[PDB]
Order: C-alpha cells, then structure tokens, then sequence
C-alpha cells in the first residue's frame, strides 16, 4: 500500500490524532490513520483507510473554513483552522486543524500530514495558540518520522530491483542502482542520527 512505509509500522502507535492523504491518487485518500484518530472519530481503520477526510464534516460545519482547506490543499500550502466535525454516532466536536505538505528530498509534494485537536467549544486567544503550537509541533514529528519511514521503503524497492537486475545478469543496471541505493542509505543514516 501507500502507507506500507508508514507509514503503518513508523507512524500509527505515536499517541497523537493523525492521518496521512495520497494526494497522487484519486480524492486524496487516507492512506494511514493513527490509533487515536480512530478512537477520536470511533471508525475503524477499514472504514477509513482508501477515503476523503471530508466524511468528518456535516450540518453546522463552516464551508468557508472547508474552502480554506481547499485552496491550501490546491496550492500545497499549510493551514491551520478550526471546525466542527461529528464522530461516527453523531457527537459533534470542535476539530483544530493543522495540515502541511510532506516533500520528498527533491521538494515535491508526496503526502500531505493533517493533525486534529479535539475539543468541546470553539477555542480562542492564548488557548488557541497554545493548541495550534501543539499541533504543529506534532506535524513536524510526524514529517520527520515519515521521512525516514520513506527512505526505508526507498531503499527495499531499490534492493528488489538490484536483485532483479543481478539475478538477468544486467551489470550495467547493477551499477546505477548500487549507486542510488549508497546515496539513499547515506541519507537514511543522516537524518536517523538527527532524529536519534
Ligand atoms: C491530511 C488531511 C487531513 C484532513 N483531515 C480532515 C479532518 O480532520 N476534518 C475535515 O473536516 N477535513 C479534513 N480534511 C479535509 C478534506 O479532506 C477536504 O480537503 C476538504 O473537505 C475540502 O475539499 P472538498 O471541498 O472537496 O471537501 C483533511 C484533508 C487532508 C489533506
Ligand atoms: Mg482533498
């Protein structure tokens, strides 16, 4: 899957409300949930994994805010709102929001990182920005451990074509390939320390 890297085993034990979209896919699909997301909006990962965020939202949810998500979404841009969403019985919930973009090491979009703050009002002043400096401190914990979750699965998908390559004799593709696989280890390594 898309989130095989992961995401899955790097991300969703982190005790924060997360999840991941593939915005190269169809929709922008969530293609990793956190634990506690799941317990936050009570649907089970099956439920979830494959489908738009937007199924959070429903009757008083400002479209204005919506939008806001939209254009920064479109523009691959981070936002920061707040809006009302419903878990799965129908309890509604302040969700403050926070999405960024997830490059890769040539500055592209890969995914993008939304982390929600549940609350029961419409938080404003020092306890709103207390809230937004938590969250986005959790995305930028979230970007680092999924890079590095992705240099991983970088480095599987080049050893299986280097092996695919020796086991066809191809010596020329063997040497193209072990170069790119030392430069993605030397990365790996490099931002492993960092976080370490
Ligand atoms: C990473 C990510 C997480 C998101 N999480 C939420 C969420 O928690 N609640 C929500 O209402 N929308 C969430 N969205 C927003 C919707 O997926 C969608 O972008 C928004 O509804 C605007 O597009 P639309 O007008 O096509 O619905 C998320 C989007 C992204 C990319
Ligand atoms: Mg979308």
């Amino acid at each position: 899957g898309p989130g095989s890297g992961f995401l899955a085993a790097a991300l969703e034990r982190i005790e924060k409300n997360f999840v991941i979209t593939d915005p190269r896919l169809p929709d922008n699909p969530i293609i990793f949930a956190s634990d506690s997301f799941l317990q936050l909006t009570e649907y089970s990962r099956e439920e979830i994994l494959g489908r738009n965020a937007r199924f959070l939202q429903g009757p008083e949810t400002d479209r204005a805010t919506v939008r806001k998500i939209r254009d920064a979404i479109d523009n691959q841009t981070e936002v920061t709102v707040q809006l009302i969403n419903y878990t799965k019985s129908g309890k509604k919930f302040w969700n403050l929001f926070h999405l960024q973009p997830m490059r890769d090491q040539k500055g592209d979009v890969q995914y993008f990182i939304g982390v929600q703050l549940d609350g029961t009002e419409h938080v404003r002043d020092a306890a709103e920005r207390e809230a937004v400096m938590l969250i986005k401190k959790t995305a930028e914990e979230i970007d680092l451990a999924a890079k590095l979750a992705a240099l991983k699965a970088a480095i599987e998908a080049i050893i299986k074509r280097i092996e695919e390559a020796e086991k066809n004799g191809d010596e020329d593709k063997v040497k193209e390939l072990r170069e790119k696989l030392d430069k993605l280890r030397k990365a790996y390594d490099r931002l492993e320390l960092i976080i370490r």
